[PDB]
């Protein structure tokens, strides 16, 4: 299946060369797994997700995303015409308050519920999550991210958004997650994405079109942006049947288009999530 006229990153990802419109993907788009999305929450309403969208916790007042960057991941991880798996099951969990802030107890125990919740879902083909958010090094945030992980969820993070080492924020610096660079158009890491040795992969992540609340679209960059597409990614792939949870991450880095990238520092991977389609 093609996606004409497509945002830039989601032709990239189906592409061996930037520049390309097209976004090719086999049609089968996520069908049967689950994307958990940790962030501000999801308007689930939204047109773009077309009922395939729902919050299942919040630990705030509300369910709802009041802030709009929970609803811009989502859509990017499976909205209709900005996603990457058109046909994923998307989960909201709001650890993360209408100012795009929320405490670290808070963010762990998300994440402990989703090792749980995802007991009672029906997800055939596997479960991800996608996490757009970090701060400075801590070894709970950490440890939270590989239990999840260790659960059998497939669990993205942001590298986030410091031009820094990545080893000095977490959940970034945990090693059993996937962890998330971000890239421009033409094939530069993005400005201000953190890079290290603990990067796993870079995605699309300056100027990337997708949902938006009031039912709206916007363009926004970021780490976070990147993260989703890894995550959708992933979800894509495990439908197919290509990888598992335990192992995507790494079947997407052995798979990557790989030196592509410019601006990489010595010691970081020049790796570029790739779906790898071909009709
Ligand atoms: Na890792």
């Amino acid at each position: 299946a093609a996606q004409t006229n497509a945002p830039w990153g989601l032709a990239r990802i189906s592409s061996t060369s930037p520049g390309t419109s097209t976004y090719y993907y086999d049609e089968s788009a996520g069908q049967g797994s689950c994307v958990y999305v940790i962030d501000t929450g999801i308007e689930a309403s939204h047109p773009e997700f077309e009922g395939r969208a729902q919050m299942v916790k919040t630990y705030y007042y509300s369910s709802r995303d009041g802030n709009g960057h929970g609803t811009h991941c989502a859509g990017t991880v499976g909205s209709r015409t900005y996603g990457v798996a058109k046909k994923t099951q998307l989960f909201g969990v709001k650890v993360l308050d209408d100012n795009g802030s929320g405490q670290y107890s808070t963010i762990i125990a998300g994440m402990d519920f989703v090792a749980s919740d995802k007991n009672n879902r029906n997800c055939p083909k596997g479960v991800v999550a996608s996490l757009s958010l970090g701060g400075g090094y801590s070894s709970s945030v950490n440890s939270a991210a590989a239990r999840l992980q260790s659960s059998g969820v497939m669990v993205a993070v942001a590298a986030g958004n410091n031009n820094a080492d990545a080893r000095n924020y977490s959940p970034a610096s945990e090693p059993s997650v996937c962890t998330v660079g971000a890239s421009d158009r033409y094939d530069r890491r993005s400005s201000f994405s953190n890079y290290g040795s603990v990067l796993d992969i870079f995605g699309p992540g300056t100027s990337i079109l997708s949902t938006w609340i009031g039912g709206s679209t916007r363009s926004i960059s970021g780490t976070s942006m990147a993260t989703p597409h890894v995550a959708g990614l992933a979800a894509y792939l495990m439908t197919l049947g290509k990888t598992t949870a335990a192992s995507a991450c790494r079947y997407i880095a052995d798979t990557a288009n790989k030196g592509d990238l410019s601006n990489i520092p010595f010691g970081t991977v020049n790796l570029l999530a790739y779906n790898n389609y071909q009709a």
